[PDB]
């Protein structure tokens, strides 16, 4: 059986990528057995930090005390491994004693899986032993464990009135293009048609860019921000959070990231069982490649005077909702089996349900307010932009107590849709409208691979 | 026409990868025109640092004095742009005034890119966004990527040995004979047996690239000759091994001073950026790949691991390891640290090709002249030690040390297929210092993309 003639670029395939994702991050570690000792280190309260490049086959990391992995000087032990033919059943790496002035490995580690638990064996290489270890991968903390929404704001956000309102508001305009004339007349009869009667602004139909649906998108969220901000200080993201710094370049910055210290760390992609298309899609929008290919591209375009100045507010809103907005939700989504849109079991109403993937829960997420603020601030760049390329042709005006814009060349309509209040407990009306409409999570429904 | 229904992962295609490559790095910059001034900044002696992710469509960077771009505190101006619809005709970015405590753009920049025939030219007009007709222009020359010899200096004595016709022709011919052996006619082979240039023992030659290359002990010849070349080289200059393979460049986003340094190649070990070969997209994609950070993480780090893993090494005879390391990592280490040089043909012996300038890592006629060659061959050599230790662990005594042709080596055994390593005619010549004209002749018998590009495959 002949050996290879040459090397080829050998990027991790699915199994390597997912195994790397299981490994990547910070692990609590203890040594076990009568022979189990590393020189100058306790047997317990150790930590193991591991990293693998998005398509890496190589495994790096460090093994020291928690205060030392966070410290400036080199950790006592460095991990060097690789993941060739490695899986849940065999994971091998060497340790290097960085205090010994040699990179020659001092230990051969092997580990097995039984957010994940490694049971492992170490062999001293100076020997030709009962030396095991147990490693428990640390919790990736949820935004709610790090940005506290106060009792007043949270009470409003989790209320049935508000959960159902946010869902129905999205659902009516999202589905309108596909709804039968019988469905449309039902919604009209209970005041939940998306915008002006017999002239509705479907968000997802063939004319979505030109019908002014985009203005509804910007306005409703500006209105929601205005209310939320009256009860609590919720500053906008100035800049989109950068992907995690690789372990090789800033070991302490890499480790802090996994503590989600500001609530803005990207929660790791989860494997959706029996849906590989969903699994790849999610993996990609949560990736560093996606930041540089899509997210940074939006950050630049939507602060480019020449780019914004080519668009009506309607066109701008439609573009930003259809692209950046579903991607902001799933990129910052931590894990929920997804609630069916017309299921009003009491448990779905509890403060714990803050799933970014569903407008029923999305607004309960602290991170929702940070990127909706960034979105809302882009409306000011678009106005500055028209004020540059088209002075006077866009005019300010107050609408429903909210600073806004009068109709014009660049503002297709002046009656923005907030549901029945602008264009018409009875929480029951909204249940009935959701049921009429409905007869993978919400922000995963339009997924497309490249 | 209909707007998209959804976003999709929109990775850079070839033209956008290549543009980002032309943009990436440190540029010397001047402002020019009547109204051309940036707050707190001189008109001349400015630098512009750009980065784009390997498949990134976004453009980031900074504009301040050279001292400030290396400083801890934030640069005065920050670049944000994207390359959608961009080309050599139109690159656009906004500037952000980091002293302003606003991220709203203060300036709109429009640029044209020219190849040179510095390392490219960026030029065009800047508009103050505060203003509701100004002469505001700039020119940015990209700084040259410094070559390894401009950084690590091989001393007069050593340089003389390396550039000599004797040594260049030895190196090319030693590879060519064993690399081509399995393709050569019986007539070409007898001719080479004729001048004592057959690869190893007469009528039992160890071809390096034939179907039994892993099991015919060719591996030992590979390891032994480089070890022999290392001992000689090291007698004339301290040439320490790499302990660890250099990491890819730290992205600008995470370490701005580290990114800028990398492009000065300050230790001679920075990865010279890829060049486009005309009419050869297969070769251009290949070279781009093995210079990529993906390659580091996909292949180089894996080799770094495998060849220091006792359990991996202990499965292998010295010659299995030789064949395996040469055919994968060795040819890839050359071309990853290869800087730009038409490439010299094997049979062309023009004086100009002998100049010390000719240190191209892609051709054994020149590779040994590159300083970086001695760093990675020292590293290869050092893994022979990991391989010995590995056998002392799993097979104690089953491998024994032994001095051979003056060199600390290894006695033939279960795990050392042969005791007669091939240095050339000195050790195996049975024909009918080395003669230069005999070497030229041998190369003509064998030769009836650069050398280390000849066995490229894509995935
Ligand atoms: N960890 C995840 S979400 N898995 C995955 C699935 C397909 C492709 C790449 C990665
Ligand atoms: N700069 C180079 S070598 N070009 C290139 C070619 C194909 C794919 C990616 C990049
Ligand atoms: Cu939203
Ligand atoms: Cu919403
Ligand atoms: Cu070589
Ligand atoms: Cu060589």
């Amino acid at each position: 059986p002949q050996t290879p003639d040459e090397a080829s670029l050998d990027l991790a395939a699915t199994d390597g990528i997912r195994l790397g994702d299981r490994l990547r991050g910070l692990w609590d570690l203890r040594l076990v057995g009568g022979d189990a000792e590393l020189p100058g280190l306790p047997r317990e309260g150790l930590q193991l930090v591991l990293d693998v490049a998005p398509k890496g086959r190589g495994l790096i990391g460090y093994l020291d005390t928690p205060e030392r992995l966070l410290a400036a000087e080199p950790p006592r032990f460095r991990v060097l491994g690789d993941l060739l033919g490695a899986s849940s059943a065999s994971i091998r790496w060497r340790l290097v004693d960085q205090a010994s002035g040699s990179v020659a490995p001092t230990h051969d580690c092997s580990a097995v899986f039984d957010d994940g638990t490694l049971s492992g064996r170490i062999q001293r290489l100076e020997r030709s032993e009962d030396f095991r270890f147990v490693a428990v991968k640390r919790h990736f903390p949820l935004a709610h464990e790090r940005i506290v929404l106060n009792e007043k704001l949270l009470g409003w956000l989790v209320s049935p009135q508000h959960r159902l309102f946010h869902q129905l508001w999205h659902a009516s305009r999202d589905k309108w293009h596909r709804l039968s004339e019988k469905q449309r007349n039902a919604l009209r009869g209970v005041g939940w048609q998306p915008g002006p009667l017999d002239r509705e602004r479907d968000a997802r139909g063939p004319r979505k860019d030109r019908n002014a649906s985009g203005i509804d998108f910007f306005f409703m969220h500006r209105h929601m921000l205005h209310t939320a901000r009256s009860m609590q200080d919720l500053p906008s993201w100035e800049r989109l959070p950068r992907p995690v710094v690789p372990l090789e370049y800033d070991r302490p910055g890499f480790i802090r990231y996994f503590d989600n210290p500001d609530g803005f760390s990207v929660p790791p992609a989860w494997v959706a069982v029996d849906d590989d298309e969903y699994s790849e899609w999610l993996h990609g929008l949560k990736s560093a490649e996606a930041y540089h290919a899509n997210f940074l591209v939006w950050e630049s375009q939507y602060q480019d005077p020449a780019y914004l100045a080519k668009l009506t507010l309607g066109q701008f809103g439609s573009e930003l909702e259809l692209g950046m907005h579903d991607w902001l939700h799933m990129r910052w989504a931590s894990v929920t089996t997804d609630r069916f849109p017309a299921d009003f079991a009491p448990r779905w109403f509890r403060p714990e349900n803050d799933f970014l993937g569903d407008p029923f829960s999305s607004h309960v997420n602290p991170v929702f307010w940070s990127f909706h603020g960034w979105i809302d601030d882009r409306i000011e760049d678009w106005y500055r932009a028209h004020e540059r390329f088209h002075p006077g042709e866009v005019q300010r005006r107050e609408v429903e107590g909210i600073q806004w814009f009068a109709p014009g060349r660049w503002v297709e309509v002046g009656d923005p849709w907030l549901g029945p209040a602008t264009h018409g407990l009875d929480v029951e009306t909204m249940k009935l409208a959701l049921r009429i409409i409905f007869s993978r999570p919400w922000y995963a429904r339009n997924l497309k691979l490249a």
